[PDB]
């Protein structure tokens, strides 16, 4: 409380505050995906193809840095569900939404935002905009060391 | 891209970075990243029930009794008892101030790049958010 105003820091607590908020999401996400029966696991996928459909699984895999196992489990349980098929491509596979995966999208998207409201909660456009410009600079400076 | 749906998304990516990155530097030890934040809270708190682990951390019961077991077969953490208490070995003890460098580490790394005051608003930040988003559990 001094230390804070004194400008000292916890040097854990930005890895400390990220797993946590991440873990908080995977639950207040994971609720509001059940009646489409689909896990917090897949959900990262799902967002990924409404940004870069037809991608090779692989691909997917590399980019949201999930494993080739956990990967394949995700991918296969949207399948089942029936939003996204798999196409191999002259080996490996492509992935792309189905028509109900495209429906989906708007209800996705909007779960994601009521996320980030509660998130923002308290904070003015100014302030939103400026966390998210610091999250976008923080994980280049991630990226970079990959 | 919406800033309220682009923070989870970029909170998502930060955090599998981090696992990757946390689960490098601790291989050595024989430890995996999803043990890590189990290691970290016994360092403020030893020898917890395990369901008070499991609720405080938000991780669910099996990820959580399969994380403790490794830990066990890899010394770092005994139980004492269903409800079991997990405590930490001397050797768990042990490990501490280099999991605290390593977790620092990565925020250095996530930090390095801002000036003094770019670094506290953003703690601010974090911190009204953490809070936020643990009234909603």
């Amino acid at each position: 409380g001094i230390s804070h105003a004194e400008g000292l820091c916890d040097k854990e607590f930005i890895g400390k505050a990220i797993s946590y908020l991440y873990r908080y999401g995977q639950i207040y996400i994971g609720k509001k995906i059940e009646p489409y029966g689909i896990g917090s696991g897949q959900f990262p996928f799902l967002m990924r193809l409404y940004r870069e459909d037809g991608i090779n699984q692989e691909s997917l895999s590399d980019y949201l840095k999930i494993d080739k196992g956990t990967t394949a489990r995700a991918i296969q349980k949207l399948v089942d569900e029936g939003y996204v098929f798999r196409q191999r491509d002259e080996r490996s596979y492509r992935v792309f939404l189905t028509e109900k995966g495209k429906k989906l999208e708007p209800d996705m998207k909007k779960i994601a935002s009521e996320w980030g409201e509660i998130l923002f909660s308290s904070f003015d456009d100014r302030q939103r905009r400026e966390i998210t410009n610091s999250l976008e600079i923080m994980f280049e400076n991630g990226l970079k060391i990959m």
